[PDB]
């Protein structure tokens, strides 16, 4: 069935129409982005959009982000637009941020899943633009994998998801932060921090003021997603066990679970820094956003190597380490070892 447009060159306008197409038609286009690579239809069409949920197997009510190309078309999905979200477009879109508003008529429950708020971004993305300026239509797209895998953050990732089973694919490379964006609720004072993503709170903070953070950015069970990556978190075949505390305490934790899963003749995968003598070992980078920028992609490689535990070293949460140790938290279930510096 698929269409796989090579793009991570030369933008050629005659194929993003080829897929601008494909969206027009009512069909399902893998697209990048500047966080991770979307699985995008007409947000206008409610058959397109349920298509969406249907090729990643995706819960009802776990709601669409609507992809938009300019603020005019803002104005068309929602009502009620507050001045604190027309200060955040203004500083931050094109970027990695997402608005939760109040929805319009024109918006399809299918993509609210049944709510009357709408969250809508503009993606820094060249590519994304020029789709979505091509297409004619504001685009409804979540991540592009498989409900219950790790998001996909290349076109190889697509593929493996989706090769026959979607209509296109455009592939522009590996996507430049790598988590999904940053998702601010605006449909209530104070705003409240839904995700946090590749846009870092400390930075939404200079431009509003202080804002809210929802108790699901800490694990806290919700019933109803207002947002993506709120509810479900089905994204492993591997426990994933998380080891935060001081560095050279935490490594030498690592050895001794390593040793210990060993021990119970099982496979052991490890994503950081350290040098660990594991069956697969994931070097994730010394930098917050160079490990952000290969998160996924390490743990689509522990899936593939069949390993039964994968090991993550913490990080500091701050800047993107916020969501890179959100997303890690969603994928081990909490399951956590917290190491302490001995105060005695
Ligand atoms: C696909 C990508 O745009 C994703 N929905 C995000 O908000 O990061």
């Amino acid at each position: 069935m698929t269409i796989i447009i090579n793009v991570r060159e030369r933008i050629e306008e005659w194929k993003i129409r080829i897929a601008a197409g494909f969206i027009r038609e009512g069909k399902l286009v893998a697209f990048p982005t500047e966080t991770v690579y979307g699985l995008g239809a007409n947000a206008l069409d409610e058959n397109a959009v349920k298509r969406i949920f249907e090729a990643k197997g995706r819960p009802a009510d776990n709601p669409l982000i609507i992809h938009i190309a300019s603020f005019e078309q803002l104005e068309v999905l929602a009502k009620e637009i507050p001045e604190e979200a027309e200060m955040l477009a203004k500083r931050f879109w094109p970027g990695p941020l997402t608005l939760v508003l109040p929805k319009s008529e024109v918006v399809p429950r299918v993509i609210t899943g049944g709510l009357d708020t709408v969250a809508v971004r503009m993606p820094a993305h060249e590519i994304a633009l020029k789709l979505i300026e091509l297409s004619e239509r504001p685009i409804a797209a979540p991540s592009a994998n498989i409900s219950g895998k790790p998001s996909p953050t290349s076109a190889h990732h697509v593929a493996e998801d989706f090769y026959g089973k979607i209509e296109c694919i455009i592939d522009g490379g590996e996507t430049r932060i790598g988590v999904e964006s940053t998702v601010i609720d605006l449909t209530e004072w104070p705003p409240v921090l839904l995700r946090p993503g590749g846009l870092p709170l400390e930075e939404i903070e200079k431009v509003i003021g202080e804002i809210r953070i929802h108790p699901a950015v800490y694990g806290k069970s919700v019933d109803t997603a207002k947002a993506p990556g709120m509810k479900y978190r089905a994204a492993p075949s591997a426990e994933v066990i998380v080891v935060e505390g001081p560095r050279d305490k935490v490594r030498r934790k690592i050895e001794e679970l390593i040793a210990k899963f060993k021990e119970e003749g099982k496979k052991v995968g490890v994503i950081g820094s350290g040098s660990y003598d594991a069956d697969e070992v994931f070097y994730l980078g010394d930098t917050v956003e160079e490990i952000a920028r290969n998160l996924f992609k390490a743990l689509r490689h522990m899936d593939r190597t069949g390993v039964d535990v994968i090991l993550a070293e913490g990080v500091e949460e701050k800047g993107l380490g916020l969501a890179v140790m959100n997303r890690l938290r969603k994928a081990s279930g909490y399951r956590i070892i917290k190491v302490h510096h001995h105060h005695h």
